[PDB]
C-alpha cells in the first residue's frame, strides 16, 4: 500500500557505522554494523495530534507502507532489527533499523603496504507507480562512532554523494546512492616482519663478494634466495591475484634478479679464477661489490618513484 | 492455486547479476547476487482497468499463484527477497526478485594459469496439472551490471540458452534453462609470483656447469630444489585435486627431472673428475651447460604446444 | 494426528541425490544436496474423486499428518524445503522435500591414497501408538544425477538397504534404513605430487654412495632428510589420526630408515677410511649402493603386498 | 503454568548419545548428537482412560507447561528437535527431544600423547514457585550407540552422576545433574609420526661422535637439531597453552638439551683437537659416543616414570 | 506499550557469566555465555497479591513491554533465550535471559606473551518518550561461575562500572554500560616452546666463534638463522599486525642483527685470516666470542626493562 504523493517520493536515507570490521584483503570484502535511517511522506498516515495522542505515534512494521531499500554489493541480503517507527502528523514516516551487513567492495592494491582504499556502500531502491528516488540526511549520516575499528587501517572519513544515480533497470527506474569509506593502510608493521628482514637476507646474499670460496659462497647466496622465498610466498598469500602488478611484489621481485646476478658472479668470479684469470675475478669481485648495492639502491628510486611518484 | 492455462504454461525468466564474487578454484564455486524476473499470464489475475484502479495491482507472494523455480546447482537454496508483483490488467504478471546464491559450477583447470572458464546457473521449475516450459526474456537477461567484479577474472559475457531444456523427472516434466557466465582468468600475477620466480631458482641450480665443486654443487643444485617444492606446494594449494594433468603442473613437474639429472651430472662429473679421467667429465659438464638449457626451452615448446597447441 | 493404520505403517522413503561436495578426510564428513521422498496410506484423506476436484489434491505440511523422519549421522538437524505433497484418493500421500544436510561417515584409511570409501545416510524414525515401519522405494531411490560432483573421488554407486533396522529406544521402537554412497579415491594426483616428488629426495640422498666427502654426504644425506619431512608432514595434514597404520604413512615411515642406515654408512665409510682401512670403507659403500635401492624395493613389495595385496 | 506439585518436583532427565565428533583438543570442545528425555508428574494431565481415548494423549510443547532444561558448558544454546510427548494418565509426561550440542568441558594434556580425558554435560534447572529437582533415569541414560564414533579417541564409558548439585542461584535454587563420558586417547599413530620420527634424528645428531671433521659435525648437528623444530613445532601446534607442562613437551624439551652439549662436544671436540691436545679431544668424543645415549634413556625413564609413574 | 513512568525509568542490568571460550588474539574476539538479567517498575502490571493468585505471576514476553538492550561489540545480535519473567505486585519485573554472544574487544600485545588484557561488553539501551537510564545490580552481576574457563588465560576478575555514561544518539538518549572481563595470559607454554628453542639456536650460531672453517661457520650460522625464521613466523601467525612494536617481536627482531654480525665476524675472521693477519683475525673471533653474549645479554635487559619496566 504505497503512499500517493504527487511526483517522484523522495526518501530519506542515512547510515551511522556502530561496528567495522574483518576487512579482508583476500576476498574484497569488509563486515559492517551500522544504523539505517529512513524518512518519507506519507499523507496517508497524517493524524490530528489535538484530536489524537501525541506528537507522534509508533507502528510495527507491517501497519505502514514501508520502501525496499535493498543494499547492492552484498554477499546475501543484510541481517537488520528494526529499532523504531515514528510518524508525524503530517504523515512523516522515522525508520531507524541496525543492520549487519557483509559488504563487497574492491581494492586497488598498486601501493600495496602503502595502498589506501575507499570502500562503498549503495542501497538502490526500485520504484513502482510513484518514482522513488533516494537521497541523504547528512544528520543521521555523520554514522560513525568515535570507536570504529577496523584493524590495520586508519580510518579517514565515512560521507556520502548527495545526487543518486537514478537508473532505469527492466522497466522501474532504480535509485542509487553512493556511501564512502576511505581508508589508509597501517604500513608500520610490515616493516619490521616483511622489508626490513628481506632487506638483510639480500645483504648476507651478498657478502659473497668478499668470498672466495665458491663453496660456502652457494652454500651463502643459495641459503639466502630460499628465505626470500619463504617471504615471497608469505606476502602473495594475503593478497589476491591481481591482474597488475603490486608496487610490494615488484621490489620482491625485482630481489631475484639481485640473487641471479649474484649467483652468476660468484660462478664467474670462479670459472675465471680457475681459469687462471684472477686478474680478472678478483676484478669483478672488487666490482660486483660496489654495482649491486647501487644499481639496486638505483632501482628502488626508479621503482618506488615508479609507482608513488606517479 | 494455478493459473488454469489452455496448454503449457510459458513462466518468462531473466537474471540480472548485480554482484558477483568469491569464485573458489578449490571449491569450484562462485557467490552471485542478481534480479531474478518472471512473467506468466495467469487470466484469474484479469481486471477491467476502467472499472478499477489504474494499469496494474500490486500483490503480495501470499495472493497470486506464484511458480516455484529452484536453481539446480546450489549448495543450500538461495536466499532471495521479492522486489515486487504486478499483474497487468490481461492477467499478465510482472515478478522481480533479488537472490543471491553460492552456485556451484565446475572448472576446467587444463590450461590452469591461462585457463577460460564457463560458469552456470540453471532453474528447474517443476510442472503440475499445466505443464511449466520456462523460457528467456532477453530484456531481463542483459543482467549484468557493469560494475561485476570478480576478483582475478576478465568477465567475458553473460548470456542464456533460449530453448529449455524440458527433462521428465518422477513422473511431471521438469523445464531447465541455461544461464552462462563466461570468463578469462586474469594470468598476470602469476608471472612475477610463480612462473618467473620458478624459473630463476631453476637457472641457478645450473650454474654447477660451471662449477667443479661436488661441496658446493650439491649445496647448489639441492638448495635450489628445495624451493623448487616451495613452489610446486605453494601452487597445488590454490587447486583441486584434477584426475588430469593441469598445464602449470607439467611444467612444474617436467622441473624436477631437470634437477635430477642435474644431480646425477654434478654427481658424474663428480665420479668421473675422481677416477680420473676429467678428460671426460669436463667434457660432460662441458655439455650439461648447454643440452639442459636447450632440452628445457625444447621440452616447453613441446609442453605449451601440446596444451594449448591443441 | 496420525493415521489410523491397521498394522504398522510402511513409510516410503527415497533419496535423490542433487548436489555431492565437500568430502572432508580431516573430519569424516561431506556435505549432500538431494531430495527425500516419503509416501504413507492415511486413509483420512481419502476422498471421492468423482464428488471432489481431480485425481489428487494438494496440501500444506500443517494440514496433514507427516511423519518425522530425522537423518542418524548428522551435525545439526537437517536444512529441508517442502518441495510438494500430493493425497491421492485412497489417502496416500505423497511427500517430496528437498533437504541439504552434512553426512558425519567415517572412513578407511588404511590404503590411504588408494582407498574405496562407503558413506552412509540413515533416517530413522520414531514410532507412537501405530508403529512406523520405514522402507525403500527404489523409483525415487535411483536417487543419483549423471552430474553428481565429489572433488577427487569417483563415484561408483548410490543404493539403499531395503531392509530396515527396527530397534527399540527408551520404549518406542524406531525404524533405521541404510543409503549407501561408494567411492574410489583419485589417486592420480598423489604421484607427482607426493609420491614421486618424494621418491626423487630418496635417491639423490643416496648418491653419497658414490661420494667419499663426509662433508659433502652430510649437506646430500641430511638436506634431503629435511625435504622428506616436509613430505611427511605435508601428508600428515590432510588426514586424521587414525589409530591404526596407513599405507601411505607406512612407506612414508619405512624411509625414514634409509635415510638414517644411509646416515650410519655414510658416517662408518668415514670412521673406517679415516681409522686408514680403506680397505672396508670402499667396500661398503661399495654394497650400500647395492643393498639399499634393493632391501627398499624389497621392502616396499613386502609393504605394498602387506596392505593390498591382504 | 508449572505444575502444582505437593513438594519439589523432580524432572526425570537421561541422555542417549547417537552421534560424537569433533573432539577438539585445542579449543577443549566436543560436537555430540543425542537423545534428551525428561518425566514429571503433571496431576492436571491426568485423564479417565476409560472416558477418554487410550492410555496415553500426546501434546504439542505448546499445550502443556515444560520444564526448561538448560545445558551448562555450551557455546550457544542447543539446537534440539522434540521428538515426542505423551502424558499418562496419572499426569505422568513423557518428553523426548534430539539435542545437538557444542560441549565446552578442558582435558587434561599432563600425559598427553597417553592422556585419559573425561567430557562433561550438564544439565541446570531453574527452580520457580515448585522447586525443581533434576534426577537421572538409567533407562535412558545407557545413552551411548553402540557407533558412537569419536575420531581417535577410544570410548570407556557413559554414565551420570545420580544425585544433583542443588545451587542457589540469584535467588531460585538450580539444579544441576553431571552427565560423564570417559575417553582414552588413541596414542598409536603418535609414534610413526612424531615419537620414533623425532628419536631417529637425534640418533643421527650424534653420529658427530664417530665424526672428526668439526664442518661435517655441524653440518650433521645443526641440521637435526632443525628438523627436531619442525616436529617442535608440529606438536605445539594442535595442543593449547597450558600453563602446566605436557609430558610430550617435556621429552620434545629434554631434546633440545641433548643437541646442546652435543654442539657443545663436537665444539670442545675441536678447539681441544686443535690446541694439540687429541690426547683429550679423542677421549671426549671417546665417552660423548656412551654418555650421551644413556644419560638420555636414564632421564627418560626419570621423566617417564615422574609423569605416569606418579 | 512503555510503562509510564514519573521521570527517567531505571532498568537494573546484570551479567552472570556460565561459559567463556574462544578468545582469539588475531581477531580480537571472544565468545561468552551468560545470564542476562534485568529489572524494571512497570506500575501498570501492579496486581493484588490478596484479589488475585501469588506473591508473582509470570508473563510471556509477548504480553509485557520489555526494554530493549542491545550490546554494542558485537558480531550479530547476540542468541538469547528468555529463561524467566515475574512481575512483583507493586508492579516490578524480573527478567532473566541466557544470552550468547560472541564479543569483538581489543587487546594490547605490547608484553605479548607476558600481556594482561581487559575485555568488555557493553549494553545501551535507545530511549524513547520516557529516558531509559541502565545501572547494574551487583546481586546478579557476581556473574561468573566457580568453572569459567577460557583456555590460556587466568581469569583475574569479572565486575560493572556502576555509573552508564549517557550518550545522545541521533535525538534520544542512550544509556551505556561497561561489564569488565580482566585477565592475565598464561605465558608459561611459551618458554619451552618458543623462548627457550629460539635461544638455543641463537648459541648454536655462534659457536662459530670457536670455529676457524668458514665452510662450518657459514653451514652453521646460516642454518641457524633459518631455524629463528621458522620461530619468527610461527609467532607472526598467532598474532595481528598491530601498528606498534610486540615486547616478543621486538627480541625476536633484536635477535636477527646478532645472526647479522654474527655473520660479519665470521666473514671477516676470513677475510683477515686470508689476508695473512690471523694476528688479528683471531683477536676478533676472540673478541666476538665475549661480546656477543654481553650485547644481547645486556641489550635484553636494555629492552626487557623498556618494556615492562616502563
Ligand atoms: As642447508
Amino acid at each position: 500500500p504505497p503512499p500517493i504523493a504527487d511526483e517522484p517520493l523522495t526518501v530519506n536515507t542515512g547510515i551511522y557505522l556502530i561496528e567495522c570490521y574483518s576487512l579482508d584483503d583476500k576476498a574484497e570484502t569488509f563486515k559492517v554494523n551500522a544504523f539505517l535511517s529512513l524518512s518519507w511522506k506519507d499523507r496517508r498516515l497524517a493524524f490530528d495530534p489535538v484530536r489524537s495522542g501525541v506528537r507522534v505515534k509508533t507502528y510495527e512494521p507491517e501497519a505502514i507502507w514501508i520502501p525496499e531499500i535493498r543494499f547492492v554489493n552484498v554477499e546475501n541480503a543484510r541481517d537488520a532489527d528494526v529499532v523504531d517507527i515514528s510518524v508525524s502528523p503530517d504523515g512523516t514516516v522515522q525508520y531507524l533499523e541496525r543492520f549487519s551487513a557483509r559488504v563487497l567492495s574492491p581494492l586497488d592494491f598498486r601501493r600495496y603496504p602503502f595502498d589506501s582504499q575507499t570502500l562503498h556502500i549503495y542501497l538502490i531502491v526500485r520504484s513502482v507507480d510513484t518514482r522513488n528516488i533516494v537521497l541523504a540526511v547528512d544528520l543521521e549520516k555523520v554514522g560513525k562512532n568515535d570507536d570504529v575499528f577496523l584493524t590495520g587501517w586508519d580510518i579517514e572519513s565515512f560521507t556520502a554523494v548527495v545526487k543518486p544515480a537514478n537508473f532505469a533497470l527492466e522497466d522501474r527506474l532504480e535509485s542509487k546512492l553512493d556511501y564512502q569509506l576511505r581508508i589508509s593502510r597501517q604500513y608500520f608493521s610490515y616493516i619490521p616482519n616483511i622489508i626490513l628482514p628481506m632487506l638483510f637476507i639480500l645483504f648476507i646474499s651478498w657478502t659473497a663478494f668478499w668470498s672466495t670460496s665458491y663453496d660456502a659462497n652457494v652454500t651463502l647466496v643459495v641459503s639466502t634466495l630460499i628465505a626470500h622465498i619463504a617471504f615471497n610466498i608469505l606476502v602473495e598469500t594475503n593478497l589476491p591475484k591481481t591482474p597488475y602488478m603490486t608496487y610490494t611484489g615488484a621490489i620482491i621481485f625485482m630481489i631475484y634478479l639481485f640473487y641471479f646476478v649474484a649467483v652468476i658472479e660468484v660462478t664467474v668470479q670462479h670459472y675465471l679464477k680457475v681459469e687462471s684469470q684472477p686478474a680478472r675475478a678478483a676484478s669483478i669481485t672488487r666490482a660486483s661489490r660496489i654495482a649491486f648495492p647501487v644499481v639496486f639502491l638505483l632501482a628502488n628510486i626508479i621503482l618506488a618513484f615508479l609507482f608513488f611518484g606517479f
